[PDB]
């Protein structure tokens, strides 16, 4: 058996693209919501977010606020061609290989799981200038191949009031009526404005890492 070279070497030419990646457009524009995020890697340099009641609010222009995601998936790409250029033996690198990738695509498609009290106290939270009321939360995060805003409208629980409060708990993306605690106030969530845009390069990741994983897994089968 000689496939297992030409394998390994399509893996290496692969994945080589598609860490180049992760290393073309910059500028994404994301109904009640209008926003502009400049993407650099992992980085998100710049949020121009306009809020129709327009609210504006932008980063501080010195400082980016870094998707963990995008950074992971990174990581896990390198280590993934790392086991590469450094019968059973096979078997062991392609597991190996197959791990890096899968939990690099998983990282890309599972947003955190966040409480309302995460998001508030997220240091996202305090990137913009001037800086958020407290009746608005901002959250961002990636969906598969998809940049995410999110803005939460907030509303405070009011005096003698007949609702019942059960805080929320954790969630990718929170409904209307989910409520929170918050200081000396409990908050509900009136209303929920989220906007998306395609990430080409993330997206071309995605179809790297499925091509990868068929072919190790056709390696796999050989043996």
């Amino acid at each position: 058996h000689d496939e297992v070279h030409a394998v390994l070497k399509q893996l290496q030419d692969i994945l080589k693209e598609a860490s180049l990646r992760f290393t073309k457009q910059e500028n994404f524009i994301l109904d009640q919501v209008k926003g502009v995020l400049t993407l650099q890697g992992d980085a998100l340099s710049q949020a121009d977010v306009n809020l129709k009641m327009l609210l504006h609010f932008a980063f501080r222009e010195d400082k980016q606020w870094k998707l963990q995601q995008i950074q992971d998936a990174r990581n896990h790409v390198s280590q993934a061609i790392y086991l590469l250029t450094s019968g059973a033996e096979v078997l062991k690198l392609m597991d190996a290989v197959m791990l890096q990738l899968t939990r690099a695509r998983n990282r890309l498609t599972t947003p955190a799981t966040l409480t309302l009290p995460e998001i508030a106290a997220s240091g996202l939270t305090r990137m913009f200038a001037p800086a958020l009321p407290s009746d608005l939360l901002v959250n961002v995060y990636i969906n598969l191949n998809k940049l995410c805003l999110t803005v939460y409208q907030l509303h405070a629980l009011q005096p003698n009031s007949t609702k019942n409060f059960r805080p929320a708990g954790g969630a990718v993306l929170h409904s209307p009526g989910a409520m929170f605690e918050w200081g000396s106030q409990r908050l509900e969530v009136s209303h929920v404005h989220k906007v998306e845009c395609v990430i080409p390069w993330l997206n071309d990741a995605l179809v790297y890492f499925t091509v990868s994983l068929q072919l190790c897994q056709q390696l796999k089968d050989k043996i």
